[PDB]
């Protein structure tokens, strides 16, 4: 039964932005064109809110006491006239700048000359004053300057983030966030808490290229990161290429799916003066806005691919028993395609399945569901009405600290966290699980009555996992679910006590695998698959680089590609070899401390090449 609420998170933003269809081609008239568009279309009331000002804006003048300039033949009014424009129409206004001294305009000029001094650095509170003082409501702050300098993402974000937060309350206008760092030095990491959205690769569009299907989903893959994504802080897999030429309806279909799915921001950035009826329609639709928009706040996640290319995701819901689901084909023919309630953490009971894009309910199932799906398509689903799978309960053991929590499978769990907040503002959290990179956790307003949170996190396969959370209200207890669609194992040395581990969560093609202290992470735990490789992440390949067949052969990451160096054999005697070169798994030289490198190497009877992988 349902005996706690769950409370509603923030959604990611929805909104159009300017640059996949404009570049840095903006001034006040091209602006108020889309605005009208937007509205004219009927967007605001499917919930696009944000009107979103990009690179173009600003040439890097300042006046003598630094204050930003910009020239008014091309905003006339100033700023503060296009965000006037924006709010008449009950709208959110959004504008652009740089984390270093000079912005992507000076460093990758696109449509302009170079803007030599178009970033923040210096100016933060300045700045980020001067943004919410002419109306902005929101604020992309892009890292060209911070890349070209060197500077440290999480510090400078985090420095950024500081000064947004006393703009807004100077103000009395609040200020969101978007982080675009691209990825680089993992923001996964550490941007929840900092900012509600960061971007998680490089772009999904580049100026004179037409939108790629390719480039859409690396962008999908590289944004699952799905233990940094809760209580309104998102992955960020970039702008929408819906409605922009050369994209047909059912590729719009997709993006909305995927985005839809990874509960991703929903940022337009096609033309929308021009824009068809279908496309309109295709952003509208509420079923899929709702799945993206879901109050609980989850990233969705691969939850099968018994056939290569053949992909089924899963999205916990608010509510109890469901879910949303994509069905992604990414071969080159229609092929059907089975999602199976155990994988999406249901039990085998009755549940409904619902067709997103043919708004009907398409049938019911005790066990899973099956569709059709084109080459390159794909199908989006809800099952409702399951059944949870059983759940651990838990009350802390200590102050603030969860101990003893289960899993029968190393993978991803939904924690429910009861707490109260009554008062009027949300309050934040640390939560660390087990030895894992740390997160921040948001708690809303409750009332008077407890409500829960949810997160996802990432866990060893026994009982011996923690949650500690630090700072924040006190908790009243956690429910634990697995998701069985994600299990993977802890790859143990024998001689170490050391799992497989990619450092930091990195997900860079050819970074090695090392020894480090178990912990249970998303960078330790692998699905071996029905192909033999040994998958991280739900989309990285343990690999020997370049297909290397002799000793001190590096193992790495990289993108799984069918090949024979992407295969491993788990032998009865512990070792683990590589189906291509017959070489066994190897901690080098024996070394058993963090950081150890994994090799190929000729098998014997060390215990450096023994493994569990349970
Ligand atoms: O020049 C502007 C562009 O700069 C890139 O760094 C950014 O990732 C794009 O989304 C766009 O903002």
């Amino acid at each position: 039964a349902v005996t706690t609420r769950q409370i509603t998170v923030p959604s990611a933003p929805m909104g159009w932005a300017s640059w996949n269809s404009f570049a840095a081609k903006i001034d006040y008239s091209v602006i108020k064109k889309q605005v009208d568009a937007f509205v004219a279309a009927g967007l605001p009331a499917a919930g696009y809110t944000y009107i979103n000002i990009d690179e173009g804006w600003w040439q890097g003048t300042r006046d003598s006491a630094g204050n930003i300039t910009v020239d008014t033949a091309e905003w006339p009014g100033g700023m503060s006239a296009i965000t006037a424009y924006i709010h008449s129409k009950g709208l959110k206004a959004g504008i652009y700048t740089d984390a270093g001294k000079d912005g992507c305009g000076y460093y990758y000029p696109t449509g302009r000359p170079a803007a030599p001094g178009s970033g923040s650095e210096g100016h933060y509170d300045q700045d980020m004053l001067q943004f919410s003082t002419w109306g902005f409501d929101f604020v992309k702050v892009d890292w060209c300057g911070g890349d070209a300098e060197g500077l440290d993402a999480a510090t400078t974000y985090k420095s950024i983030s500081d000064a947004v937060g006393r703009a807004a309350a100077t103000t009395g206008r609040p200020l969101t966030l978007s982080i675009c760092n691209w990825g680089y030095q993992n923001p996964w990491n550490w941007a929840a808490g900092q900012a509600p959205l960061w971007r998680t690769s490089t772009d999904i569009i580049y100026y004179g290229n037409q939108p790629s299907m390719t480039s859409l989903l690396s962008n999908f893959d590289q944004t699952l990161h799905p233990t940094a994504q809760h209580t309104g802080y998102y992955n960020d897999p970039d702008m929408l290429m819906v409605g922009m030429d050369g994209f047909t309806a059912a590729q719009n279909r997709t993006h909305m799916n995927l985005w839809a799915i990874s509960g991703a921001p929903l940022l337009a950035g096609n033309d929308l003066t021009t824009m068809t009826s279908e496309t309109a329609g295709i952003l509208k639709n509420p079923e899929v806005i709702a799945v993206d928009q879901d109050s609980r706040g989850l990233q969705g996640v691969k939850v099968a691919e018994d056939t290569t290319g053949l992909q089924a995701y899963g999205k916990v819901l608010s509510g109890t028993g469901n879910r949303a689901v994509v069905l992604l084909n990414r071969t080159s023919a229609a092929h059907d395609i089975t999602v199976r309630w155990s994988d999406l953490g249901l039990t085998n009971a009755s549940a409904t399945v619902r067709d997103l894009w043919a708004r009907q309910n398409v049938g019911t199932s005790a066990t899973g569901y099956t569709a059709s799906v084109p080459a390159g398509g794909s199908v989006m689903l809800t099952v409702t009405g399951g059944t949870e799978a059983a759940g651990g309960a838990y009350a802390a053991t200590s102050t603030g600290r969860y101990t003893g929590v289960t899993a029968a499978s190393t993978g991803l769990n939904v924690v429910d966290v009861a707490y109260t907040n009554n008062t009027s503002s949300a309050r934040t959290a640390t939560l660390q699980v087990n030895g894992q990179t740390a997160t921040t956790v948001s708690f809303p307003p409750t009332g008077a009555s407890a409500g829960t949170v949810s997160v996802e996190v990432s866990l060893s396969k026994g009982s011996a996992n923690t949650l500690a959370l630090s700072g924040g209200p006190a908790t009243e207890g956690i429910t634990v679910r697995p998701l069985p669609g994600t299990n993977g194992a802890l790859v143990t040395g024998k001689q170490s006590g050391r799992c497989a581990d990619i450092y930091n969560n990195t997900i860079t093609n050819g970074t090695q695998a090392e020894l480090w202290d178990c912990n249970g992470g998303p960078n330790q735990s692998w699905t071996y698959t029905s192909r033999k490789e040994l998958v991280l992440y739900g989309n990285k390949c343990l690999d020997a680089y370049n297909l290397g067949t002799t000793n001190g052969t590096k193992v790495v990451i990289w993108d799984c590609n069918g090949q024979a160096n992407q295969k491993w054999n788990i032998n009865s005697d512990g070792t683990i070899t590589n189906v291509n070169a017959g070489l066994c798994l190897d901690a080098y030289n024996a070394a058993t401390a963090n950081g150890t490198s994994l090799v190929l190497w000729s098998c014997g009877t060390g215990d450096n090449q023994k493994w569990t992988v349970t």
